């Protein structure tokens, strides 16, 4: 499924990402569109240490979720990569949580750190009622 930004930012914050950690809603909706463009089952195959981001937030398998190929895997988050591809984002949801509890927080996605930090954000839940 690809979320338009709205229906996103709602469903974001009725599964209680808003401040999670001490990243505000705009934040996260920042990383989705970065990282997936808002897209459910967006992969993302990393030739160089052979392990795959998985879905709407690009979680990765090294770490918070099992997807069996991974070479010196761990399930921190204890979720099948397959759970991160649904409609539903629920799961992808309770793993993201799951990452920030690391003391990087936010900061675990390369990307978040390149387009998201110290800018403005709120054009990403402006307008969608949150």
């Amino acid at each position: 499924k690809v979320f338009e930004r709205c229906e996103l930012a709602r469903t974001l914050k009725r599964l209680g990402m808003d401040g999670y950690r001490g990243i505000s809603l705009a934040n996260w909706m920042c990383l989705a569109k970065w990282e997936s463009g808002y897209n459910t089952r967006a992969t993302n195959y990393n030739a160089g240490d052979r392990s795959t981001d998985y879905g709407i937030f690009q979680i990765n398998s090294r770490y918070w979720c099992n997807d069996g190929k991974t070479p010196g895997a761990v399930n921190a988050a204890h979720l099948s990569c397959s759970a991160l591809l649904q409609d539903n984002i629920a799961d992808a949801v309770a793993a993201a949580k799951r990452v920030v509890r690391d003391p990087q927080g936010i900061r675990a996605w390369v990307a978040w750190r390149n387009r998201c930090q110290n800018r403005d954000a709120r054009q990403y839940v402006q307008g969608c009622g949150v």
